[PDB]
C-alpha cells in the first residue's frame, strides 16, 4: 500500500494497485504525490503527481489528469510557422491577446508580426491579423518582435529589423497605436462661443494628434461622429475641429454620452531608436505606471554578455529615452531573453539558459527599477526556455518547455533530427521564502517536436492572468514534416501541410471561480475567416470583402451588378497598366483569340463585337469591329504611320467618303 | 459535515470541507442541495446543488457540473448580430432547426431570417441558410420573423414587415412552403387509359398545385423524374400531368417506387393579412392538428396592452382566417412575447415581463384552444426574457436567460454598458399541482454580455425535445466589442470581429438512453461551406459553385475553359451596363492604360492588341489599335460628329483611299 | 431522470438494455435475439474515444481496406464519390499528425479517368512496402460498377534523412553514386540533396540509375580533378511523393476478380492483396502474393482460402505478423454461415480456420495484432442488423451498432467471442445503401484506430430535388469518415490531449492584413460557376507594373447579360481611365443588340490611331467612310484616291 508522502517509493504498491483494478478503470491518488523509480500507466490515475528522477539528482514531477484545474488548448492552425508568443502576451478590457510571429523558418522570411484573439476566456480563437507588413526592403530585411504591452490604453511595442540571412539585427523602433474603447462617459464637454474647437476631458486618454476619436449623444453641437484629435492640452484634455460655430457657449456637465477610439483607423506612432549598442534581442515588457515601462534585452554576440532592461520612464513625451540596466555579472554569463514583469513596487526578472551543461536560468528582484537586485538561480542548469510568469498571492507561477524530448536536465544533450514528445513544466516559488532549492518542475503537457529539421517551435511562450486562470500561451509542433529536406526547400507555407509550428494555450485556474461553468462544446461552422451563407437559391455566398493574392484559376465567371445603385458591373485593374490577353490554346492554337461583345452570346446577332486575333491563328494578328455603327468620336481616325497604309483595297473598297472638302492630297 | 437539506445553513461545513480537500478532488454532492449564504468555488464539486439568495427574499438555485446530465454548445460563429430564436426552432424528420435572425442591430438592418440545423442530435450544425431575402423596398423596410413551424408536412411562418427606422410593423404575412421529403412507397399511383394523368395518393402530402416532386421507379409510364402537382384532388390525394399516354389502364399496386418532395425547388405560398390591428409583433408557434396551429402575439406600442394568441384553424383552405383570442385581462399589463405549445389537449401560454418592478412572466392552461384560461403568476417579476418550454410527463420543462447579469430577481435594476456573465435558468413545473409558489430557477450555464451597446443578444430563445432530450437554442455574446462607439457605428459585420451576438444550444437528458452513446470528438476540416481538395498537383482546389458579393481583391488570374463543350473561357458581365477600367497609377499615373491583347504576351508579336490610355497617360485619351488587318464589318466607318473629324493628318497620311465612286463633297 | 452510478468495470446481464447513458464504468450482456448475447459498453468502461474526421459534401466512405501508419503519420485514405459506384470519385485521404486529434484538408489521391464518364478508378487495397506506396487502382464502369482493368500503382513516399556518408563520386566524371539503404527509388524519382559535402550533389535532383536495392547514382552538373568521399561527414536527403511519377503496372482485366481489397505487407520484396469473385458461381475468396513487386510488378500468384469458407463470403482483411497470415472474410447473408478466420504460414498454400458465432455479414472485420490478441472492428450497416436471422432495415432513419472484438490466438476458439458495441453512427434512410462502417485498422504506439464511415440525418435528395447527386446542392452526400481511437497498451506519458480552439486555417489560409481586410494569399483553383460582385483586379505581375488576367481554351469570350429592368441601355464601357466618364480615360464602348442603339460602337479617344493595316471595310463596294450627317472634314493621303 502506496503512502504518498513523496520520498519513500510507492512503485511496487502502486503496481498491485494496477493490477488489482478493473481493466481500463481509474485510481485516485487523492491530491497525493508518489515517488516511483519508473513512470506508470499515468492515464489511468487522477488526482495524483508522481515524483521521478529519469536522470538520477534531478527530481520532476508528473501529473495525472484532475491534479491540476486545468487544459490545453490549441488556439492557431495555419501552414505558417507559427511559434514565438514570447514576450508578448496581454489582456485589455477582458480579451486576452496572443502576439506571435508567423514565418517560414527560424528567422524573419516571410514573417508577419500577427495575433490571435480570445472573446471568451480562452474556449476559442480569433481569425489571424497581421500586425506589420512586409518591410519596405523585403527581402533584404523584416521585422521581428518578442517585446509588446500596453501602458495608458495604447499599444506599445519593440519592432525590430533582422537580416534574412543572418537574422542580424539592424534597427530598434518604437511603434505604438492606440487601443480600441467604448465609453461611456458624463460631462467633460466644452465649446466656446463664436468658434469652431471644442474641448474633451477624457482622463488618461493616450491619445495623440490625428488619432480617431467617435463621438456619439455628446449634446455639444459639431462634436459628432468620425473626427480626429486636433490638438492635446494634457495627459487628461484634449480639442477637436467641428464644422461649426454657435453664439452662445456649450457645456454637457451632467449629461451621458459616448466615445469612441480606434486602433484600426488610428497610425502608428513610429520612434526610430536606430542600432542600439550592444542588443541581439528586445523581449518581454512591464507596465510600471501611467508612464512607462521596462522592456527585457540582452546582447549574446560578444563577451562579456548583457542580461537586463530598459526602462522607457515618460514613453508619451519622451518615446526615445530609456535607461539601460543589467543584472548582477555573476548571472549573466550562458543568459539570454529575460521575461519580466512588475508587481506592487517589485520588478521581477527570470533569464533563458543557453546550454545544459553551464548554470542556467536565475530569479531576480528589484525595489529600484532595476539599479539593485536580490538574486537565486534555479538548480540543474534549466536551458533553452523562457520562463514566463505572473504573480499570484505569494507565488510566482512560471511556465516552460523543452523543446525537444528529454532536454530539459542538467547534462542532457540536444535530442534533433527526430520525432518526440516535449514536456511542458510549470512551477510555483513564493517571494517570502526566496528559496529555489526545492523548487518543483511539474509535467501538465506533452508536445510534439516534428525533427524534419534541427529548429523547434516548441515553447518559448508567454504568460497572462485573467480573473481567476492563468494562461500559458505557447508553440508546439506536429508530425507533419516541413519538407525543407524534400521538395520544399523554399518553405513555400502553402505547398503541402505547411509548417507544424503552432500555438496551444495552457488555462489553468489559480483562485476560486464562484459562477456557474461557462464552458461549451463547440459545434458551428467556423464563420469568421470567410463568412457563407447559403442564399435563398441554394448557393454559397461570401458577403465579406476579400483578397485573394496568391496565383487564382477561375472557371465560368459572371460578374454581378455592383456598383452605383447597382446599376453596372464592374472591374477595376491596378498597376501602371492593365493586361488582358488570350493563352496559346492546347487543341486548336490556330484558332487564339478573344470575342469582346456588348450582348450575351457568341452570336455577333446579340451585340456589338470586336475580336483580336492572336498571332497563332490562321488569321495571323487579324482584328474584326463588327457594329451596326462605327462612330469614331473626339479624334481624327489616322494612320499610326505616316504614307505607310491605306484606306481600303483593291478588294475591300469603300462605296466613297463623304467630306466637308477635297482630300489634302501631298 | 453539511447536511444537504436545502433548509440548513451549509456555508461553515463546505468552507471547511473545502479546505481540507485537494483542489483536483471533485467534492461529490450526492445529488443535494446546500444552503450557502455565498456562493462557494462551484467548479470543485460534482453533483451538487446550491441555494443562495443573492438578493434576500430571492433564493435562487446552482448547478455544478454533473448535477443536471446536460451541456452546452455553441452553434452560429458568423460576423452579423446572430439572435432571436425566439420562437422559432422545430424538429422534422430527424432534423432540428434553429431558425433566428441574422442582422446587424436589434432592428431590421441587413437582416435576414435564417437558420441552422443539425442531422446529429445537436453534436453539429450546418453552415447557416438564409430564408429571406432583403425586401423588395430596402432600406426603408425589411423582414422580420418570430413565429414559424411545421403543419402537415409544410413550413408556416408569419413574415413581417418592419421600418429601418423605427421598427415599427408595416405588414403580416404568412408565408408557407412544403418540407423536403424522401417517401419510399408501395403502390398509389393510377393512370387512366387515352389520356396523359396519373393520380397519385400519399395521405397527408401537404402539397398546392405547381409544387415540386419527384419519381422513380414508379412502373407508371410517364410518371418518372422532376414534376409539378398539376391538379389537387383532396388532402390525400394529387395528379401530375405526364407527357405520354397509354392504350390500358396503369396501376402500381404492390409495387416498389420513391417519392420525392423539395422545399428549395417550390416557391412560397404568401397570404397578405395586412397590417393586423392592435399587433405589435408575432411570436411563438402551436401545431394544433392536421388542419391548423396557433401564433402567438402581443400588443405594446400603444395602451391598453394586448396579449395572446391568433389560431389559424385550418390554414391549408383559409390562411387567411384566423381567430384572436386574449389571455385574461389582469395578466396582460407589463407583458408581452407569449410562448405557446400544445400538449393532449391542452394549450400552455406562458409570458414575458417587460420590467422588474411590475408582477411579471405568467402561465396559463386552456381545454379550449386559448377561449377560457386557467392562469397563474411566477412569483418575484420575472421579465426580459421569454420562457420557451416542452412538456415532458408532468412536468413543464422551462428555460430563461437574463439579458446581462444580476437583472434577473424582481426590483433589480438593468445593468448595463458593462462586460458581465448573465445567468441561464430552466425550472420544472408540475402540472397536476398548478402552483408556481415553490418554483426552482437552476442556474445550469452562463453566457457573456459584451457591454458595447446597451442592447443584449443574450437568450430570447426556443426549446424542442427530440427522442430522450431537450434542447434550448438562445443567444450569447462574447467580449469582442462591435465599435458601434467606435469606428463602426454603421455596423458592419464584416469590420473587425463583427457583431458579438451567436447561437448556443443547452442539450439536456430528460429521459432514458437505451443506446450506447454516439458522441464524437470533432476532429474534421470544417468542408461544407467552402470545399476544399488539394488535387493532384498539390493545388486547393474549390468544385462549388460560388458567390462573392463583397469587394474583391484578386492577384494574378487565370480565366480556364469552362463552356460550350470547354472550347471557350468566359466571363458575363450583368446589370445594364459593365464597366472595365484602370485606376490610377500610384507608381506611374503617366503610364495609365489597358492593354487588350488577343495573344499569350504585351509585346504585339504575340497577337492583335488594342490600348486604350487613361487621361492621366503622357499620351491623354489616345487609342492605339494594331493589328495584320483592320476589318471593319456591318456598318459605315463614321465620324461621331458633323464636319468637326478628319482621316489622317499632315504627319498621319493614308497612302490612298480605294473608293467604287468619288468623294462626295459636301 | 436517474441519478449516475458507477458500475466498478463490472459486466452486468440485462433483458432489456437498461438507461445506458446512466452508468460509468459498466458493461451490459444483453441478448436482443435470444441466444445471440452482445456487450454494451457505458461511458468510461473502454479506454476510447470517437472522432468525427471528414465533412465535406462527397459520399464519403470506404476506408476499407486502405489505412497504414508511415513515419509517425496516420493515414485514412478512402473512397469520395456521389453514390456507391465510380461516379464523381476520387481516391482521397486525410492524415493525422497528431495521434488522431485532428485531421487534414482532404487530398485527391487520383483524378476522373481519361475515359469518363464510361469508366472511373476504384480502390479498396492499399499499403507500403520498402518506402513505396503501393495501391491496386480498378477502372470500373460507371453504369453497373463492372471492373473493367486492374492496375498496380506506386510511388515513393516523402521521407526527410539525416545521414553520414554514403556519397561517392570519381574524378573526371558527373555520375555520384548515393548509398541509402533499402531505398526504394527508380529511376526518374526525386531526390533532394542538402550539406553533402560532394561538389555537385545539391539541391532538387533525380535518380539516375539504380545500381541494387540499397545503391542508386545522380548525375551532376560539373566534375572535379581528385575523388570526392563524404565518410564521416553529415548530410541530407530528400524524396519526394508528389515530385515523383506513379510507376503503373497493367495487369489487365485479372480473372475471376470481383474487388481486390486489403493490403498486407510481407517483407523487404513484396505484399499480398485480398481478393473475391461474387457475380458467377462458384464464388473465390483468398489473396494474391506479389513477391517481388520491385523488380516484377506483374508478377504475382493466386491463394484461395479453403473451399467451405468460400460460399457467401467476400472482402477478405489480410495482415502478416511474425511468419503468420490472417485473413477474416466478410459475410454476404445473415441467413448464411458468414465471416471466418484464417491463418497460414505458407503465404495460403495452407490454412487453419474458423468460423464466427451467428453468421456474421455485411461488415469487413479489419484487425491488428496486439500480443496474443487479434483485435477486429465491425460495423451494421443500419440498426439491428448484426444479429443471425436479422433482416435488412433501409429505407429509415437508424443508429447502427459499431462493435469491437479480441480473439487469442493460442485458443484459436471464436465461440465464446464478445462482441462489444463501443460507439452507435447513424444511416440516414434516404436511399438504400449505407456508408456506415467497411472501415481500416492501424495500431500506432500502444492506441489502436478504426477509420470507418458514418451517416447524418441530412438527406441527399437523391429521391427529391438531388436526382443527380450533385455533392454541392443542399447538405450533398451524408457519409463521412468517423475514427475510434482505443487504448492497448501502457501510456507512461502525461496527456496531449487539447480541446481545439482555433480557426481552422489550412484548407483556405485567411489572414487579416494591416488594413483590416482578409487576405488569402494562397493559389487557388475555383472550378465551380462563379459569381463576383465589384472586383478589383491588383498589381501582380513583372516587378509588379502590371495587373494581368489571361483567357484560356481555343478563344475568351467577354460579353454582357440582357438587362433586367433596362434592357434598352444593355452595353458594356471599357475604359482606359478610372471612371465612366470619358473625360477619365479613353473609351469603346460596344452596344448590345437590346439597346435603343442596337449594336452601335463608339471609339472614344483624344487620338485613334490605327497601326500595322490597313483600314479597310470587311467587305468589297458595301460599306462608306462616313455618311451625309457624318463627314469627315476631309483625308490626307498621299495620293489622289483609286477610284473604280
Ligand atoms: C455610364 C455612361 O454611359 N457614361 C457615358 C456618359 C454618360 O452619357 C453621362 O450621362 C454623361 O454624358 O457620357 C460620356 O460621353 C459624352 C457623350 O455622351 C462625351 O463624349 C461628351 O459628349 C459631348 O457631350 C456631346 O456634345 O454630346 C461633349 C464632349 O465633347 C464629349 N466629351 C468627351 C470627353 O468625349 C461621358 O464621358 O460624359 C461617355 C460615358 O461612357
Ligand atoms: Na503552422
Ligand atoms: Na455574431
Ligand atoms: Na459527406
Amino acid at each position: 500500500s502506496a503512502k504518498g508522502d513523496g520520498v519513500t517509493d510507492d512503485t511496487a504498491a502502486l503496481t498491485s494497485a494496477l493490477n488489482d483494478t478493473p481493466v481500463g478503470q481509474k485510481i485516485n491518488g487523492n491530491g497525493k504525490t508518489y515517488k516511483v523509480t519508473s513512470l506508470p500507466d499515468i492515464s489511468r490515475f487522477i488526482n495524483t503527481r508522481f515524483v521521478y528522477e529519469r536522470i538520477p539528482g534531478q527530481p520532476l514531477y508528473y501529473a495525472s489528469e484532475e491534479f491540476v484545474q486545468g487544459e490545453l488548448f490549441k488556439i492557431t492552425d495555419t501552414p505558417y510557422y507559427n511559434a514565438w508568443p514570447q514576450d508578448k502576451a496581454f489582456v485589455y478590457e477582458n480579451v486576452i491577446y496572443a502576439p506571435y510571429m508567423g514565418s517560414d523558418r527560424a528567422g524573419v522570411s516571410r514573417l508577419h508580426v500577427s495575433w490571435v484573439k480570445s472573446g471568451d476566456d480562452g474556449q476559442t480563437w480569433s481569425t489571424p491579423e497581421w500586425l506589420t507588413d512586409l518591410h519596405p526592403d523585403y527581402p533584404t530585411v523584416n521585422y521581428h518582435c518578442m517585446s509588446m504591452g500596453v501602458c495608458r490604453n495604447r499599444l506599445f511595442a519593440m519592432i525590430e529589423t533582422r537580416t534574412l540571412a543572418k537574422n542580424a539585427l539592424t534597427n530598434c523602433a518604437l511603434w505604438d497605436r492606440p487601443m480600441s474603447r467604448s465609453l461611456h462617459l458624463t460631462g467633460g464637454i466644452t465649446k466656446a462661443a463664436n468658434q469652431r474647437y471644442a474641448t474633451i476631458h477624457v482622463p488618461d486618454h493616450g491619445l495623440f494628434v490625428g488619432d480617431f476619436v467617435n463621438f456619439s449623444n455628446s449634446a455639444v453641437t459639431g462634436v459628432s461622429g468620425d473626427m480626429t484629435v486636433a490638438t492635446v492640452i494634457d495627459k487628461d484634455n484634449f480639442t477637436v475641429l467641428t464644422p461649426n460655430q454657435q453664439t452662445s457657449d456649450l457645456n454637457n456637465a451632467g449629461k451621458n454620452w459616448h466615445m469612441g477610439t480606434s486602433f484600426h483607423k488610428s497610425p502608428w506612432r513610429k520612434t526610430d531608436l536606430g542600432l542600439i549598442p550592444s542588443v541581439t534581442e528586445v523581449h518581454s515588457f512591464a507596465t510600471i505606471d501611467n508612464n512607462g515601462f521596462a522592456m527585457g534585452y540582452h546582447q549574446g554576440d560578444v563577451a562579456p554578455r548583457e542580461v537586463g532592461l530598459f526602462y522607457f520612464p515618460d514613453a508619451f513625451n519622451s518615446p526615445s529615452n530609456y535607461v539601460r540596466r543589467q543584472i548582477p555579472s555573476e548571472y549573466e554569463p550562458d543568459a539570454s531573453e529575460p521575461c519580466i514583469k512588475y508587481y506592487d513596487g517589485v520588478l521581477y526578472l527570470i533569464t533563458r539558459g543557453t546550454r545544459g551543461d553551464r548554470l542556467g536560468s536565475s530569479l531576480h528582484r528589484s525595489r529600484d527599477i532595476g539599479q539593485t537586485w536580490e538574486s537565486l538561480r534555479f538548480p540543474h542548469n534549466v536551458h533553452h526556455t523562457t520562463l514566463p510568469f505572473a504573480k499570484v498571492g505569494d507565488d510566482l507561477i512560471m511556465f516552460g518547455s523543452e523543446r525537444a524530448e528529454n532536454e530539459w536536465e542538467a547534462g542532457a544533450p540536444d535530442d534533433r533530427y527526430k520525432a518526440s514528445y516535449p514536456r511542458t513544466f510549470y512551477a510555483r516559488l513564493n517571494v517570502n521564502n526566496w528559496n529555489a532549492d526545492d523548487i518543483e518542475w511539474v509535467n501538465i503537457t506533452d508536445q510534439i517536436y516534428q525533427g524534419g529539421i534541427v529548429n523547434s517551435g516548441v515553447g518559448v511562450g508567454s504568460v497572462v492572468v485573467k480573473d481567476n486562470y492563468i494562461y500559458y500561451m505557447f508553440g508546439g509542433e506536429d508530425h507533419f514534416n516541413p519538407w525543407t529536406y524534400g521538395d520544399n526547400s523554399a518553405k513555400d507555407p502553402f505547398k503541402s501541410d505547411g509548417h507544424p509550428s503552432d500555438l496551444y494555450c495552457y488555462k489553468m485556474k489559480i483562485g476560486p471561480d464562484n459562477r456557474v461553468s461557462r464552458d461549451f462544446r463547440y459545434g458551428a461552422v467556423p464563420n469568421r475567416a470567410v463568412p457563407v451563407f447559403f442564399d435563398t437559391n441554394g448557393v454559397r455566398t461570401v458577403p465579406a470583402p476579400m483578397e485573394f493574392t496568391g496565383d487564382l484559376g477561375l472557371g465560368h465567371v459572371t460578374i454581378r451588378a455592383s456598383t452605383s445603385s447597382n446599376i453596372r458591373s464592374e472591374v477595376l485593374m491596378e498597376g501602371e497598366y492593365g493586361f488582358i490577353g488570350k493563352s496559346i490554346p492546347t487543341d486548336n492554337p490556330a484558332g487564339q483569340r478573344i470575342i469582346f461583345c456588348g450582348g450575351e452570346g457568341t452570336s455577333s446577332t446579340t451585340g456589338a463585337q470586336i475580336t483580336l486575333y492572336g498571332a497563332n491563328n490562321t488569321d495571323s494578328r487579324r482584328i474584326v469591329y463588327n457594329g451596326d455603327e462605327h462612330l469614331f468620336q473626339s479624334a481624327d481616325v489616322k494612320p499610326y504611320n505616316d504614307n505607310v497604309t491605306a484606306l481600303g483595297g483593291p478588294s475591300n473598297r469603300f462605296t466613297t467618303a463623304y467630306l466637308g472638302s477635297n482630300p489634302i492630297v501631298t
